[PDB]
C-alpha cells in the first residue's frame, strides 16, 4: 500500500497516494470533480477524478460499479483507459470514496473544429470509427457521440470519452441543445427496440460538420430536428413504419407529407465524392440499412490509412449484472472487489 497524504480541493478532501503531485481543478465539471496532476511513476499528465457520493443509493451504487467495469475493460488506443484506481480505505468497511486517473486530455473535437482539409476529416473519421468497432465488438452502445465526446491532441490523434456515466435527463434534451442534435431518430423518438446502429448515426453527423462548419440537424427541439432529418433523407416508406413498435409514433410520423431523399452532392457541395458516399451510407433512416464500422474501415475514403491486421477487437464484456438486482451494500462490496484487483497497464 502506498502512503497517501491530504489536500482540500473542490469543496472536500482529497487523499491520494504520494506519486501524484500538483494537483489543480481542471475542466468544467462534465464528467465529474476533476484534477489535473502529474504521476512522478509514469511521467504522464493526468485527470484525477474524486466520485461524490458513489454509494448513497442502489442507483448510484451500481452506476459506480458500471463506470469502473467499462473504464477496466477499454483497452484501445482510440478509446480512453484507466491507468489507476484507488481508494485510501484499509478494509472493507472503511471503503466510502473511489479515485480514477487516465490521461489528461485538453482539447476536443470542438477546441479544433480551425480550416479542416479532406485528409484530417479522412484521418479523424478513420479513428473514431476504429475505436468504434472495438467498442461494438464488446457489444457496448456508446450512445452519445458528439464532438464534446472526442479528445483530440495537437498531433490529430483521437480517443472517444463518455462510459458508464449518468443517463441524460429530459430536460437535458429539451431545446437547441447540442447533446441531441447527434442522436439517431429511433432513439430520440423512443421508435423502438434500439442497437448499436445508433453509434452509426451519430458518425455521419459528426463527418457531416467536420465538412461543411456547420451542425447538420441543429434542431431547436424534438419536432423541428426530426423535420430537418426527413427533409435530407426522406419519409419513412412502408417497410420502416411497420418497425415503429410505437403505435403513437408511427400515427404521428404518418401525418407528414412524403419527402424524397434529397441529392447529397447538392447538399455537400465541392466534397470528395468518397465523401459524399459514406454519409449516404451512414445517414440512412432504417438503422437495419446502415453501414457497419468494420464495413466503413474498408470503403474507399480511407485508403489511405486503414490496415485490418491493425484494427484490433476486444475480449468479451460479461454485462450480466445490468439485469441483476442487488442491494447498495451488495454493490459497493463488487466495487470494492474491481478496486483491489486493478492491474495497471505495461
Ligand atoms: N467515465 C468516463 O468516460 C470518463 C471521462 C473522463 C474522465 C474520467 C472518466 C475519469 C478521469 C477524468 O476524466
Ligand atoms: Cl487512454
Ligand atoms: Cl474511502
Ligand atoms: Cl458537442
Ligand atoms: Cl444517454
Ligand atoms: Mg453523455
Amino acid at each position: 500500500r502506498p502512503t497517501f497524504y491530504r489536500q482540500e480541493l473542490n469543496k472536500t478532501i482529497w487523499e491520494v497516494p504520494e506519486r501524484y503531485q500538483n494537483l489543480s481543478p481542471v475542466g468544467s465539471g462534465a464528467y465529474g470533480s476533476v484534477c489535473a496532476a502529474f504521476d512522478t511513476k509514469t511521467g504522464h499528465r493526468v485527470a484525477v477524478k474524486k466520485l461524490s457520493r458513489p454509494f448513497q443509493s442502489i442507483i448510484h451504487a451500481k452506476r459506480t460499479y458500471r463506470e469502473l467495469r467499462l473504464l477496466k475493460h477499454m483497452k484501445h488506443e482510440n478509446v480512453i483507459g484507466l491507468l489507476d484506481v484507488f481508494t485510501p480505505a484499509r478494509s472493507l468497511e472503511e471503503f466510502n470514496d473511489v479515485y480514477l486517473v487516465t490521461h489528461l486530455m485538453g482539447a476536443d473535437l470542438n477546441n479544433i473544429v480551425q480550416k479542416l482539409t479532406d485528409d484530417h476529416v479522412q484521418f479523424l473519421i478513420y479513428q473514431i470509427l476504429r475505436g468504434l468497432k472495438y467498442i461494438h465488438s464488446a457489444d457496448i452502445i456508446h450512445r452519445d457521440l458528439k464532438p464534446s465526446n472526442l479528445a483530440v491532441n495537437e498531433d490529430c490523434e483521437l480517443k472517444i470519452l463518455d462510459f458508464g456515466l449518468a443517463r441524460h435527463t429530459d430536460d437535458e434534451m429539451t431545446g437547441y441543445v447540442a447533446t441531441r442534435w447527434y442522436r439517431a431518430p429511433e432513439i430520440m423518438l423512443n421508435w423502438m427496440h434500439y442497437n448499436q446502429t445508433v453509434d452509426i448515426w451519430s458518425v455521419g453527423c459528426i463527418m457531416a460538420e467536420l465538412l461543411t462548419g456547420r451542425t447538420l440537424f441543429p434542431g431547436t427541439d424534438h419536432i423541428d430536428q426530426l423535420k430537418l432529418i426527413l427533409r435530407l433523407v426522406g419519409t419513412p416508406g412502408a417497410e420502416l413504419l411497420k418497425k415503429i413498435s410505437s403505435e403513437s409514433a408511427r400515427n404521428y410520423i404518418q401525418s407528414l407529407a412524403q419527402m424524397p431523399k434529397m441529392n447529397f452532392a447538392n447538399v455537400f457541395i465541392g466534397a470528395n465524392p468518397l465523401a459524399v458516399d459514406l454519409l449516404e451510407k451512414m445517414l440512412v433512416l432504417d438503422s437495419d440499412k446502415r453501414i457497419t464500422a468494420a464495413q466503413a474501415l474498408a470503403h474507399a475514403y480511407f485508403a489511405q490509412y486503414h490496415d485490418p491486421d491493425d484494427e484490433p477487437v476486444a475480449d468479451p464484456y460479461d454485462q450480466s449484472f445490468e439485469s441483476r438486482d442487488l442491494l447498495i451494500d451488495e454493490w459497493k462490496s463488487l466495487t470494492y472487489d474491481e478496486v483491489i484487483s486493478f492491474v495497471p497497464p505495461p
